């Protein structure tokens, strides 16, 4: 009953042959994509709060968070720009935890090409814009600084129709 094929990608907008992107809720996805990465828009403390980290918390019914609370014991906050990759939960086999710079918060994007950096670890990821939506940097620049930086695969999961349809007009 229990083995199912991981990285079931379908519906994206090929971008480059790095990246590529979909208007669609980043939860759902997951449940339909079987991903081997999901990427969580962490901050450095691991606290889910906010944005996709409490979307993705939430729909772990806690386990994230209790996890992640393990991680910090064990090594610290992290810093921006960096990552950890733990349990993916129910989501996917595991989670990338990336703390893009949050503009909000006054921190430097010139940080979001290393956060982004972290993504070169892994093969294939479903992801989220980073330092995006509620951490303030303008979407279409973070999706300029993902495919200048991501040298593997990325499915970005974006919930906003209006910035996708942006994103077709500047492909297009």
């Amino acid at each position: 009953h229990h083995h199912m094929p991981v990285n079931q990608f379908t519906g994206y907008l090929k971008l480059t042959d790095n990246v590529a992107i979909k208007c669609v809720d980043i939860v759902k996805e997951a449940q339909s994509a079987n991903p081997m990465v999901i990427v969580n828009a962490a901050n450095i403390h691991l606290k889910h709060g906010g944005g996709v980290a409490g979307a993705l918390n939430k729909a772990t019914n806690g386990a994230m968070q209790k996890e992640s609370d393990d991680y910090i014991k064990l090594n610290g906050p992290l810093t921006v720009g960096g990552s950890c990759l733990l349990s993916g939960h129910n989501l996917a086999k595991k989670c990338l935890h990336v703390v893009g710079p949050n503009l909000n918060a006054g921190e430097d994007i010139q940080l979001l090409k290393a956060a982004y950096e972290n993504f070169n670890s892994q093969d294939i990821l479903l992801a989220p814009l980073l330092s995006a939506g509620i951490f303030g940097a303008k979407p279409l620049q973070s999706l300029q600084v993902c495919v200048q930086t991501v040298r593997t695969q990325v499915y970005i999961a974006v919930n906003d129709k209006a910035l996708y349809e942006q994103v077709v007009m500047d492909y297009l």
